[PDB]
């Protein structure tokens, strides 16, 4: 047996969670893996995102590498486990709590982030085929940073797969599933049109351009930053309700400040503006994470 398998796996530290599950750095034949267990009435949780991370085509540098579902049962109770690459810097939440980046670093993890969201998005019609899958709940605690300073987007549990023969999603999807924090404005007013599967891909990109901000604000020039922040930390209590936001989001129509610095370097001022072209209200106003990582890429050619 050549196949990572649950059995061969021995657990070593706690190292967070997941949306459900709770996550453990293991070892697997003298290798770190991310393990991720659900306790037997979480099977619906676990099997929708072993669904998700076995699509045909998935797996791209920039998207959390996947190794295996499986069953482990200790005696007394059944553990229902998904295992994946380590990364021991962890989120992109933690990196950026931890460390200020440089004008490279900055594009490395923007770029890297688009990178992977492009290939969620994209679809590839035919044999071997692949949907395309949109993330609902993209956000700097479900990205991971590798030890190149490239990220990889993870907890992808609420995603939702298109099939365009059919024209249809492969789930009936709930409302205003993921983190309130960064719920695009159609979705915290509802106005969101979920039959059109196009609607959750530009859901995704408003959330993405929360997250280029959360990256620029860490971007140290001349030794000058700003400190570690949520979007909206200046506006929204913590665990913001969807009425909070909307009222934030929605009714006054505002977003996190860019700070006049931002205007001050070439690469910052890109950065700024894919935000702007990220947080339209309008859906379809908004770029594309292909076109984002076009913009993005010829930013890193130059640097
Ligand atoms: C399919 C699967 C298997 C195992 C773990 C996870 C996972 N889910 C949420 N997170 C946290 C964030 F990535 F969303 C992780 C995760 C993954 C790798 C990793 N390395 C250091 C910490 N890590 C956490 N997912």
């Amino acid at each position: 047996g050549h196949m990572t398998i649950a059995r061969d796996i021995v657990l070593q530290e706690s190292i967070g969670k997941g949306r459900f599950g709770e996550v453990w750095r293991g070892k697997w034949r003298g290798e770190e893996v991310a393990v991720k267990i659900f306790s037997s009435r979480e099977e619906r949780s676990w099997f929708r995102e072993a669904e998700i991370y076995q699509t045909v085509m998935l797996r791209h540098e920039n998207i959390l590498g996947f190794i295996a579902a499986d069953n482990k049962d200790n005696g007394t109770w059944t553990q229902l486990w998904l295992v994946s690459d380590y990364h021991e810097h962890g989120s992109l939440f933690d990196y950026l709590n931890r460390y200020t980046v440089t004008v490279e670093g900055m594009i490395k993890l923007a770029l890297s982030t688009a990178s992977g969201l492009a290939h969620l998005h994209m679809e590839i019609v035919g044999t071997q085929g692949k949907p395309a899958i949109a993330h609902r709940d993209l956000k700097s605690k479900n990205i991971l940073v590798k030890k190149n300073g490239t990220c990889c987007i993870a907890d992808l549990g609420l995603a939702v797969r298109h099939d365009s023969a059919t024209d249809t999603i492969d789930i009936a999807p709930n409302h205003r599933v993921g983190t309130k924090r960064y719920m695009a404005p159609e979705v915290l007013d509802d106005s969101i049109n979920m039959k059109h599967f196009e609607s959750f891909k530009r859901a995704d990109i408003y959330a993405m351009g929360l997250v280029f901000w959360e990256i620029a604000r860490r971007c140290s020039i001349g030794g000058i930053h700003e400190d570690y922040q949520l979007p909206y930390y200046d506006l929204v209590p913590s665990d913001p309700s969807v009425e909070e936001m909307r009222k934030v989001v929605c009714e006054q129509k505002l977003r996190p400040n860019i700070p006049n610095r931002w205007q001050s370097c070439e690469a910052l001022r890109v950065m700024a503006k894919i935000m702007r072209e990220c947080w339209y209200a309008n859906g379809a106003a908004r770029l594309t994470a292909l076109r984002i990582k076009k913009t993005l890429s010829q930013l890193s050619q130059q640097e």
